[PDB]
């Protein structure tokens, strides 16, 4: 039992806000989602640990799920901060895992493995094309959508038809990952070594070297690339909407909707905004407090999404290059919203 | 005795051209500049590789010179071709190094570390201004000039007073390095990632983007910039002439003069020549043979420099922006040349 | 209006010729232009009083335009002769200013402000390059060009299309300023302290000390420097031609053409004329009367510019270093002239 | 630790006052400023030895910065007092320097070289004009200002933006050097040879021979000229307060402010005072102890600067030749100050 409490404490420490979002769910769903989070979290620590050998990761990850049974396993010497602990004391995790609906355990193990291997793939090669981009996001966040959607069905709160086609569930994942990948460009490019996520295929058209955007001598082509990333992210909106509109349970909806609304808001703030290149553009807490408050039912979350996407549209002028394209994707989004209002 | 032979063989394989000039010098000093060449070439290769962490270099380069005193040291996998062969078999260099005059050993070591540290500085940032440009060239070539002038004095072949002021020697290095950077513009910008050296302080007056010079459309702006670049290099000629006129030894002179003449000849051909932007402009093998044959004594090499400098001026029109600047810089080169006849 | 009269009376006292040329304008615009002239002349008086400290100029210039809406304002310890009277009685100008259309007041105020700032910048540093030369001329002359153009549009006499690209207008002030700087060399360098406007970037090719041009010893290079300066002013002729041809109003035309024709006449006179280095070269009163008489319509003024341009060219021969440079520029101007015949 | 201790020991022996001020700095920064000071002091010792032939200085000074990489270099026949011990045991400085940190080494290296070249400019000529005076001040003090600012930034204690425009850093240095050159007029001129810093452009308006000011005979003009020198010095105050107002770190602030406040108090005391000509005017120990204690934050140091400027102002009568000009300079200073209160 003190295992469950450990998982929730490490979570509160590892992901501040998500530790609030997860509280929307009922303990049963809550327990699985928390386990699921930590499992993927540990897995993410290994992949990101720059201080250790690659061949080591390739020989580990592929069987990281296997450990979900060995209540004595753990990794002391990996990652930093809380993560390191999560691994060294990874026993409580599996100890909690052990006592979850059989079905839940299968989604976790399943998704974990799939993501692990997926991570390996991109651990060798690099992301240069948009196809690389989307596929990486699939392994990194899309699969979380698959897993969470499979958990929703399993639990019984949502209709099994929801898990039939996971295309939109994938879109939910990607939309969150891309919005975050865009917002954290600077924070990540400053890392040691520098972490880059923007696809070569997109920025190549705006510069010869990514690190160039740090110097505003290149703002022009910096923002212009930013707008192109924001545009590539908007593609998903229409699908996030459908997915949300298909949800029926009040718990699963709020849990699924809040993060999406948070991303749209963030996206409408980093769009056509050079501050992204020298700092972390963030939403105000009032704004997130309001988002967390009204994102409990379809109609209300639709008006918020609309409001944010419209504000993003206001960010530009006819002058701006990306205009015709953004206007397009935006109207494709509002249309999607209107058909559910 | 097998060690030295290895050096001259790899030297021959790498910089085939220089491999002939060095053969000009007497065996004792010849070994010096040979090992000197290789050390800096080894260093340059390390710094070169595009598949190595910046952080690695920024740490390993500044300590490179320390390996010269470790006959066991070598590097495993970096830099294709014969370069690979140097860093792996670097062993034979250190050996040879060990048996050279202490003074020689010190010159090589001093220049090396100063160069490595200069390269490090430019690993993090780019060449944006003329100062940046003159400083970058100083690190990768001007110092080579500093080093060669010290070996000359150390050797007794030249009068100690030669190393009193190393400003002109620095000019010698800069003159070669710039002619090269100018001449290899296309070959360098077509690299991955692109290699850019022309300073923004200069080209920003002719374009907003350097890659624009690859298209015929911008051919007019490309050339004007090329000429501004050629003007910047001519700044050094008077000093080169000064330096050559100060050498008293035939062997050292021929070795110092030949590369300089080759450079002016190349400069007179790339200047105001649009081919620079799609091919590698070079003098005819007959011309270099002619230069190698006669650049053995001051008067002869001065009238060859004069000749090329005059051929250069005859390529521009009274309607080319660079008219005044070039005509001035040219008339200035010739005066310094006439000042020694 | 005791004010509008003081203006014209000081105008005449300060500048005889302009006082005759301004009469080509119709009253409304004439008052505007007269005021405009005095405001800028006041700025000139300050920037030029070498007896007062720079701290004063950098303090007063930037906020000079503010005084325009402050009748009762004046300055009592700056300038000589009438200029000094202008400032100590500036109230007569601001009053008159006040009674002008807002459209006029605004242009005068705008240009005044930007010229002050230009003057403040070149008070902190000196003109070394051609770019500095062109920019300084832009601040003290070209800007006046812009101002007159806006006034012509604001009055309705000229079509608004005139203010689309103020580039040719800038060329207009630049041609007069340069021909003038060229002609006043001796007078300028003889003042206490010496005044210098020829840019180092141009004369550094002929001398190390511009004062050397006063001695016959250096006559040969002085003439070459003068001719290079002329070559530099001839660049603007084609544009002055374009600008003149775009004018539809007879008054604006006469007012704008006469000074340009006077300048060309003068330029043709100082060209390749060693006398520039010891005296003030001028056109005969007969020729300036002929010029004032015919510069009323495009064709006539077009043939006069041609005639002076041909005279200019005729004053040179093969041996002259500048021959090619000059012959090129001449044909370019002739062409633009015939290009409208 | 031994090398570093020798540096602080010689610093205290050689520059008593600065030895105290530097203790306002913390750790890495204090070491770097210490080495910086000694390096410029060693340089200054060589440039000032009159037994050293010019040709040597002209050749050795531009290379001085190069000795920083030579941990065996030193000099033995130059310097007075422990200045000799410094050059004799320079290996301590060079050695301590090698352990500073790339960023610090380059600042020190660059400024040293730039100062060295500037000194050479003035070993061949003398200060005649106001511009010469400023350039000279820039070379010996202004550059220190540039150097200190870079070191602040490189330490991270101040915002990187601080170094975008080093103009005010220059004024900071110039205010100190000028106040100093004024206060020490007599001591300077009373040497063999006599030390003269006051620029001809200023004093020739008051006398034909500068020594004339030692006689209470020419006294009247000595003070009128003294006042002119102070006026020229007050020019920098508004810029000095701008600089101080832009600092965020307490240590860096105290270190930067104390000397400026000392200069203003001294300046307000030497102003319009005949004693400057036969005695070294100083502030009371109590006054200087008060400045050291309160110059810890902006508001308090501004209050003190205000006090000393007004005290300076109130030492002249309306009948003084410098009245109006000093009054304006004073007002410029005070407005500036209020601008930050
Ligand atoms: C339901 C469905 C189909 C898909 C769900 C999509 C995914 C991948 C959801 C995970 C949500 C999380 C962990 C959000 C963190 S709050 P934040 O974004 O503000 O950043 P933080 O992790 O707290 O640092
Ligand atoms: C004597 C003195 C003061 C300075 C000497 C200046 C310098 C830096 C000389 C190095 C000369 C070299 C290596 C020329 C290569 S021939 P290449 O240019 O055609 O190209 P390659 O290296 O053969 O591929
Ligand atoms: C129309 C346009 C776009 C631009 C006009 C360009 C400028 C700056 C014109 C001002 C003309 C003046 C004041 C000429 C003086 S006659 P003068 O040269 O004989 O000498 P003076 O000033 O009378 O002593
Ligand atoms: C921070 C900044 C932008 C500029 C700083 C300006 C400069 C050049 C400062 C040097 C400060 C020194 C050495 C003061 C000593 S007091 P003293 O002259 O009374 O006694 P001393 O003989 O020099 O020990
Ligand atoms: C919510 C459950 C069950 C799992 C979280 C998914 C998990 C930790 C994935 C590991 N991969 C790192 C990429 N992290 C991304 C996800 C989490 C944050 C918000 C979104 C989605 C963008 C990124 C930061
Ligand atoms: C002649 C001895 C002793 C050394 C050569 C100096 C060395 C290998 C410098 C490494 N820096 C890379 C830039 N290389 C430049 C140098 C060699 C080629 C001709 C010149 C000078 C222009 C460039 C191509
Ligand atoms: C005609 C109106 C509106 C203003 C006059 C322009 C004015 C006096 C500018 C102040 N800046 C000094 C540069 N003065 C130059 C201009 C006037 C004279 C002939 C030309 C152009 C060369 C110089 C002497
Ligand atoms: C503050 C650091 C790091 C160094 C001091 C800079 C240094 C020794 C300059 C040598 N150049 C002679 C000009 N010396 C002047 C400076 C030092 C004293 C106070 C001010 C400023 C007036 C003069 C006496």
């Amino acid at each position: 039992d003190e295992d469950l409490r450990f998982c929730y404490d490490i979570l509160q420490a590892v992901s501040r806000s998500f530790a609030v979002v997860i509280m929307e769910l009922d303990e049963e769903m809550r327990d699985a989602v928390c386990i699921f989070y930590l499992v993927l979290r540990a897995l993410d620590t290994v992949e990101d640990d720059m201080s250790i050998p690659v061949e080591f990761k390739l020989r580990e990850l592929p069987k990281f799920h296997e450990h979900l049974h060995d209540t004595t396993w753990c990794m002391s010497g990996v990652g930093v901060g809380r993560e390191r602990e999560l691994l060294e004391r990874y026993t409580h995790v599996t100890r909690a895992y052990s006592r979850l609906g059989k079905a839940y355990q299968d989604v976790i193990s399943g998704i974990c493995e799939r993501m692990a291997n997926g991570m390996c793939d991109f651990l060798t090669r690099k992301v240069e094309t948009k196809a690389d981009y989307d596929l990486y996001c699939h392994y990194v966040a899309g699969l979380v959508g698959h897993g969470l959607t499979l958990l929703y069905v399993s639990s019984g709160l949502e209709d099994v038809r929801l898990a039939d086609d996971l295309t939109n569930a994938n879109h939910m994942g990607l939309f969150l990952q891309k919005t975050n990948i865009i917002r954290d460009f600077y924070e990540d490019i400053c890392e040691v070594p520098p972490r880059v996520f923007w696809p070569r295929e997109i920025w190549e058209k705006y510069t010869d070297d990514l690190h160039a955007f740090k110097d505003e001598l290149h703002e022009a082509k910096a923002v212009e690339c930013l707008n192109a990333m924001v545009a590539d992210a908007l593609v998903h909106v229409p699908h996030v909407v459908e997915y949300l509109a298909s949800l029926r349970d009040p718990s699963v909806f709020a849990f699924s909707a809040i993060p999406q609304v948070m991303a749209m808001a963030t996206l409408s703030l980093v769009f056509n905004n050079k501050d992204v290149f020298h700092t972390k553009v963030k939403t105000t807490r009032g704004a997130t407090a309001r988002i967390f408050h009204y994102s409990t039912e379809l109609q209300a979350t639709l008006q918020m999404l609309k409001t944010y996407t419209l504000r993003l549209a206001a960010r530009m002028n006819a002058q701006d290059a990306c205009y015709d394209r953004i206007e397009h994707l935006v109207n494709d989004a509002i249309r999607a919203m209107e058909s559910h209002q």
